[PDB]
């Protein structure tokens, strides 16, 4: 089955290029420097006015600076939900699980995929936004008022040391793969499919750690261990916003649209 | 790094496993089954059997279950101290290093062994003399009740794994030598130690469960339950703090806690 497993790795990674705007491959050759397209850069107040102006950034409605970012991660979440939706229905079995198990895998799953493939975004420095076209510094993100400056931080905290894994895009569609089909998520009805697609995936990912990596001993099991460190972030992150919506009275949006964010 | 050092690693683990923990997994299980007249133990399931166990066994009541659990521990932190020590390469880190990889290793570790105790009815106590009820354990007063539960939870879903002592001679091992602890000042040399017991635990779970599928994926996500299950202890045993100043805690436990 070894053929069959690259099969399996091959797959995903082919449907995981069309899902996602901006592969991890793209991003790095933005972020090194490595064929012109010099991205706009968000590093102060200032440079931020010019750069909506400009790139003219999808979050753009509160007249606060640090709210109007908060709220730009939500905007970009909720479009990053419907990527990993559409990704997950081309890995095999998921679309042939009973429908509320779907449901469930994706409601639990969306947050540690976003935090994992936000990492192909940053650097030390800061993070790429819009496609690519931009570049927000980590000081400037980090220095944002009150609760919102250490709301940023963890998140550059967690990509540097999940980048020193040096995963590429090939590696990171089986690995997210391996997040949705996680048979411990609270309500599944039938864990036996999920368990048992997952163990396939889990093996396709081991060689293909194996055969792209051969010199990264214990690869495999060292990126088990950020699901770990996964399920921890996730948890701090939402006790994160749970005090900004009882701290904060200036996140006055639209009933509807509180209604798309609701998640 | 190669297969016959691998499994001598792997039979150095689970001699000084045996040498260094008095009640064996195995040992539990012949106890918990039974059918042996010789090792059946009494059990405590109320008040008043609690009250003739002393008289057997000599093994407010939550707060005296309570103190018994951290007497335990301590002698828990005691024997794997002792095994440590034994994993190749841990003496040798900087003392300071390795002072850390226990204060935050041991209580993952202790759960993990906890569960060898337990089934899903109860758990041995008192090197398996006795077996005291979940459902005791569970209806205990005010906080202490809750402050139980949460153990047999994990135990039920990490005994289904069906791992044996040998095995989790080299799981234990690899908890010790994490590299993301806190304050570690050296995290290469950690590093290297626990690549070799994961290699070790991945070569040890294919031959002793060859028909157990990914059982070594399987079994590092558990590390991943583990990692949960200590934060919300943590959190518990703060508010016992609050409410209780009838009870305080060995100092071994105690600068443990800190921070
Ligand atoms: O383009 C992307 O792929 C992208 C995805 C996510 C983020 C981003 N989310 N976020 C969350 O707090 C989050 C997470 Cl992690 C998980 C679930 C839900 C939320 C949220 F609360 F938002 F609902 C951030 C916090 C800090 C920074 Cl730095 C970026 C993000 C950014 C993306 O792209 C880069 C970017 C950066 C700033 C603004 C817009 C886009
Ligand atoms: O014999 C053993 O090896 C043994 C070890 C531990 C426990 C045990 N600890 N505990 C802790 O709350 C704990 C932990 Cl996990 C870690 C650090 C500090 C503490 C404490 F809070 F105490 F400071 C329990 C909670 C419920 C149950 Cl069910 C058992 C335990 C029991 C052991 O043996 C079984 C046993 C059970 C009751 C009494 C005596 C012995």
């Amino acid at each position: 089955e070894s053929a069959d497993l690259r099969a399996l790795a091959k797959h995903l990674y082919d449907s995981y290029i069309k899902s996602f705007p901006l592969t991890k491959a793209k991003a790095r050759a933005i972020l090194t420097g490595k064929t012109d397209k010099s991205p706009f850069v968000i590093y102060d107040m200032n440079s931020l006015m010019m750069g909506e102006d400009k790139i003219k950034f999808k979050h753009i409605t509160s007249k606060e600076v640090a709210i109007r970012i908060f709220q730009g991660c939500q905007f970009r979440s909720v479009e990053a939900v419907q990527e990993i939706t559409e990704y997950a229905k081309s890995i095999p079995g998921f679309v042939n699980l009973d429908l509320n198990d779907q449901v469930t895998l994706l409601k639990y799953g969306v947050h540690e995929i976003i935090y994992t493939m936000l990492a192909s975004l940053m650097n030390k420095d800061g993070v790429l936004i819009s496609e690519g076209q931009g570049f927000m510094t980590r000081e400037f993100l980090k220095s944002l008022r009150k609760p919102f400056g250490d709301f940023m931080e963890p998140k550059f905290e967690f990509a540097v040391k999940f980048n020193a894994l040096e995963l590429d895009d090939s590696d990171l569609a089986i690995f997210i793969a391996v997040i949705i089909l996680s048979g411990d998520r609270p309500g599944l009805l039938n864990v036996k499919p999920i368990e048992d697609i997952q163990d396939n995936l889990l093996q396709a990912l081991e060689l293909q750690l194996k055969l792209n990596h051969p010199e990264s001993s214990q690869l495999f099991a060292k990126l088990l261990q950020k699901m770990t460190d996964l399920r921890q972030i996730v948890t701090e992150h939402v006790q994160l916003l749970q005090v900004i919506k009882k701290t904060e009275t200036d996140m006055s949006l639209h009933p509807l649209l509180q209604e798309i964010y609701k998640d």
